[PDB]
């Protein structure tokens, strides 16, 4: 009384997450955590920066700012110091863990080291951990060898690594980003650029996330959401331009609505302006 | 143009879920995947027993018959040969791996060793770890020394452990429970009794899930559902009540109800032929 | 303008602590936390028989029954499951982890293995871990080996190591808390005898402990109290003679007094009255 | 004839230290041995400069001047030096190890290392282990690698780190502490300061200690304690201002008062007086 | 009815590969994956320039480019980082991992340091794993000591080292390739030279590749690598002279011919023009 | 003004202890501390048998009865129980750790395992392990593989082991002396025997010394002392035959004057007399 | 003025040493030291039988009897207590260390454990470690284990396994010799066989070496040495027959004749009586 259905033969289902295709299962599954099977991208809420910048203008109080955005969020992205001290647990978001620091704004921005073990890392349940590559700076060489630190440790355990680019044209980002991408990060973060980023989307051959930048009015950053979407982004972060908004979780829901839904820029800043 | 709200002082999130209080923060995380926050409990859907026995009945084909199942499972138990072969990374389901192993249903049922490394169940991402203890059965030293063994792991690295009773009253689920927990496992699962269960859970310092045992009417299991829930079991794991039920999918919803929402055995039996 | 005090030799002040004098200073540290300096004794409030007896009576529910206890106890003895679960690190007492188990009522007594590994303990700053030693017993030779093992990884960490002899007379248990203190056992728990326990203590190079044994009525258990104390033992463990008393913490109360006080057992048992 | 309390369930303890609600039972019990459970709070008693400064002034003996002052302390901090040779075990008190040096006031003060192993610290059952970060001093980089080193080690083994910040606005402890908290410390150790202390502890997310600085008179030293608590501090550690003071034992005394107690600075200052 | 052929005694076949005669099995398996035997050759795709160079032209989509290229190369050389992404591991061919790295094309070019484990080399099953020496250059010393680290863990594990030559007469490419032999690389890569190459072959006592260098027209790089061969080097990599070729198929069946085939430069040019 | 004595050639200094001349310095030198290099012999007090027989007579109170004795004692033997609680430090004597245990005189006798790790032996500064093998006993397997195991720990560090016989003839003490020595084992400690203990010393390839036994009146104790050193032993170590004396240190100098000087039976027995 | 001889290409000298074509260098060496290159064959002096056996007639004293004979035997063999006792280091002869043991002569032969690490091994700079194997025996299955646990620690580290086979007709050999062979063993080390050696040695893929067995008179032994290496034996160990004739070195030049230089049994035997 037992079928094993032998008329219908088992079947592989593909992973199409760009340029994971070929990782273990641990690995992808953290990546699919992070990043939506359905719609291949991520929304990202990223508060790390106090790590070099101390009470950055709206992450003075991450536990009262911060705290209520975090449903309306894919994945989160801070330090470790902060998420043990004041990111509920329970928040059941996954995170990206800032892994680099040993910089101030006081000194020279380029000069990181890596800020945590992956053996914390995986004691904090990461999906994944992010540092900085700065190429053209005067400590891109540790920059780099920093990101490939995380990558060993990374693959003997299933961590994916993040290398954000920190700086300004297409040319540039491309050479920084693929050089990334090529020493071994699975995810790359960067900027957006108003001319040629499809190129650098084409020539990265993982998943890319675009950072917000300096906080610009939202219908403008809705627009750029919209574009770096558009033309080939995984994911967007707008950090400032979202715990900075005087209506944050309107920003959001804008913003899901950008990168998972497809709605155009316009409709998307409506139910901005619907949500306050 | 800074604001620190020092009006307003930060304060501490408390964790609820049951003797989790204590825990770092990666471990009271993948435990929150595992147990709604919200409500605090689970709904698993386990498909391990190949472990042992071979393919069972309704798991003759997991690839085909359980795949569409995962969708509506809180979390998923199953084998690490398993999970890597026939579950796609992308079901993004948290899992409880099944750590033990080595019997057969030829030989003593309790030879069990432990079956895998944390290393790799940290590789595969998993939120615990399970093993089999075996009080009064002939292996009952090994059983809970594999437990023993988890946890000295886990805890290096924060990963919880699951405990499983393998055997029939109260008294006796209480002895095996409650050193499975002293030993350290922080799930423990279990079978619903008739009488006395209520001493069971209020013995456990730790969440309870029970397991369905052998298939009855779904109207029977919901109403054991239901009545585990209503004695303060976290979470409940249907195997074959679920996989080897006509209606599957019909019948997890019915679970989720009781669980979850509270709905009474009846109703949840209903939208269970509702959903047919 | 600074003073030197030449005139002033430093000194060192010797540790009176009994066999303790040629530890390092943290080993020392943590046997100070269990034993008072002042008067060399401890009043310990074990409830760790979960281990292997599963809900025994009034350790039914440890976070109700016996939290309240906590407070009036010199430091607590318990597994690590329990500990994490249901004691709260604010209760802010020493700990002695219980550190065998593996064994069931329902099976041979003296069949246990070491049930965590030191680094775990280490984690959990105790103050010390405990082993049960079976000397004839089936497993004595197991028993021991746990000892040993546990004091090879003790000392790499500074991590004393308690011995406690399962089961009757003092011939007997000087051969087991010698063999034992001997293996390398910082601390002794044992069981009070009515003739000769004198020469348990006189033979036993390292501090003493006295473990209560089955409830007895107050005036009865006081007076053993008092009476191992006044034979040189260097602590008591009331386990069942305290948290099954119907009053409690007046018992502890009496204990202190006997114990750290010097109280005679009779006035002694007269606070007890005076405490319910 | 047991009794389980089924009507009674059972519910987890908060943890309400400051921003320490997330961590293993260990690391939150050496934490509760440094902060009052009930106050939240702790006078610390740091004689630990010794470490680049020689025989500073007062601190020529600590065998003779200290030694009477650490049963007023709720946390002793000295070097692993100092503690093995002169602080007697038997003290009994809870340590913050001082775990930075290789600098001399003959050299650049910024040039810090790790100054002992995790290793050790366990080995000295030490609560908590203390390293210098210097925010815009020459040695920067390397300050902030060492608080990370630290805390890698600690996480493996429970143990709190906390980093002092070494030099002078609050913009700038802002700064400072943000980092160090940020990157991973639980522990802040800094200067008061007369406008905007209270931006300094709503921007840091965990306990914050403050040192006393150059000796004042008495009065003056107890008002900035007053402030120092008054604003949220969570600890005040008065070096100078206590072990140099005429009256020490009456200083610290005061300083509990104001710190634990809330006594207002005058009725403080008095008892000051008082104790003489 | 057994044979054992007494009559015909056990022969030793000869490894023949030039200097690759004393080497365990294992490490002269993956070496005769990358030689062929028979000939004793290899044609190499190598496009791992990503590395330092970001989307160099030619490599700006490996996926689509380079990916048709695969089938008729003897081995692969890139990037672990392009490996993983956009390599399909059916693709069924040798990798050599590129594994230095570190440095850009806006920075000093010989800065390198190792860019990936052993570990990971073998976890990818690598073949080989290359590195830059740079003799001459600001980095030399670095680099020598990148290509001594992974002969050291090479050796632990039966991974053949290449090293390669960045940088231009014989006399100079003689010290370069010599010292990088000399300290232990099984396989060196360098570039042609119109005079002497043979001094530099004779003087090499391992393998030696040559990089084809700045794309010719493909009649002259031909006529480069047929007099490579002639010359006694084992093989070739024409990166640019192939994945830049607007026939690049044809080009490597050219390529093919001259190498393992013995075709003469002209021939092979032809079908060269056949092949388009 | 140098002088470098051309004219003098430096010349190798021999090791004539037996069989230990091809010993690395620091294991010749701990040797050199258990036997006298001038006489090439050691008297030792060996107080180990707590460790499976309780508080044999003579040894209730190591710290009373044999604390006196030390001093006139070339070399220590005990646990390093015993050791660490009731032999102080400044006794300035050398030790040999007794490292078997776990038997009891309850159970098997020969059912020994390791007792401590060369890890805390060399943590205590010893000058070299011993364990037990028992040659035709039940567990001599295991015997063999405690002495086979320490060897191979005290050959990383420096140790040398001491294999004791434990079990009457010469064939038999022969082939349990020259297996463990064969073993690996640097210090024999064996039983004297009436006929033949000449051909077990010649045959043991190492010094030998030789255990007492059973008590005996001090004028036979002594012949046999003398008989033992005349027939080629590198020691003696009377246990029993010393703390069990009414004369003990009247005893040992009637050893040392055998065993160092020479001393006839007759005359050593006189200054036994003497030094009453 | 330099010459790289172009006209002459490097060639790979083969390593004709049977079935150990494909091994590193390292371990190619050490077989090397132990079989002669040019006649591929080997004289073996083995006097490890003290391992189990103790002081066995002529090894009485190996210091004496044996020391003599060194010079004679192309390889010793004996265990690593013997060697450091004495065997001069000056003897400058290979050694292959006898590594198994822990049985006796009184308990069952086959009982055998790895008698020493490959750390030793190494530190002792043997050519080659041994252990027995017994099939057919009761303690097979650990046999096989200790050669396999041999291997794996010799690959790491470049040091060849003998493997003795220790028990009587050809098939049995056969089967004994190459499972060993298979598990990984380099050398073999067997008995002689009076019909079908040929097939033994024909079924093994590595060198064979034959053991003497019992005492013969000499010119049978060498007539079982000439028909050994007739047929196709790779050495010859004589025990007994050698260290034990009256004539000793007389006799191992007869061998050495057989062995290398091919004399037949008569001519060999006629110089054995020239020898003395």
């Amino acid at each position: 009384g037992k079928d094993f259905r032998t008329d219908q033969p088992q079947k592989n289902i593909p992973f199409t997450l760009k340029g994971c295709g070929a990782l273990d299962w641990g690995m992808q599954s953290r990546l699919s955590r992070i990043f939506n099977p359905k719609t291949g991208k991520t929304v990202m809420l990223a508060f790390d920066h106090g790590y070099f910048q101390g009470p950055t203008t709206g992450l003075e109080r991450i536990d009262i700012n911060i705290a209520p955005l975090f449903e309306h969020a894919d994945v989160l992205m801070c330090t470790r110091g902060i998420l043990r001290s004041v990111v509920p647990p329970a928040t059941n978001r996954p995170v990206v863990l800032r892994a680099s620091g040993a910089n101030s704004i006081l000194a020279e921005l380029s000069n990181e080291a890596v800020a945590l073990s992956m053996d914390d890392a995986v004691r904090l349940n990461s999906c994944a951990v992010a540092a900085q590559v700065y190429i053209g700076s005067e400590y891109e060489h540790q920059s780099i060898k920093n990101i490939i630190q995380l990558v060993d440790a990374g693959m003997k355990v299933g961590m994916p690594t993040m290398a954000v680019t920190g700086v300004r044209d297409q040319r540039y980002f491309s050479l920084a980003t693929r050089i990334a991408a090529e020493m071994g990060a699975q995810i790359i973060k960067t900027y957006y650029v108003e001319k040629g980023f499809e190129r650098i989307v084409a020539g990265c051959p993982v998943p890319i996330v675009i950072a917000g930048g300096k906080k610009l009015p939202e219908r403008e950053a809705l627009e750029m959401c919209w574009q770096a979407i558009d033309q080939g982004a995984s994911g967007v972060d707008m950090g400032r331009n979202i715990f900075q908004s005087d209506h944050p979780v309107a920003m959001m829901k804008a913003v899901q609505a950008v990168v998972h839904h497809n709605e155009t820029a316009d409709r998307a800043y409506e139910l901005y302006l619907s949500e306050k």
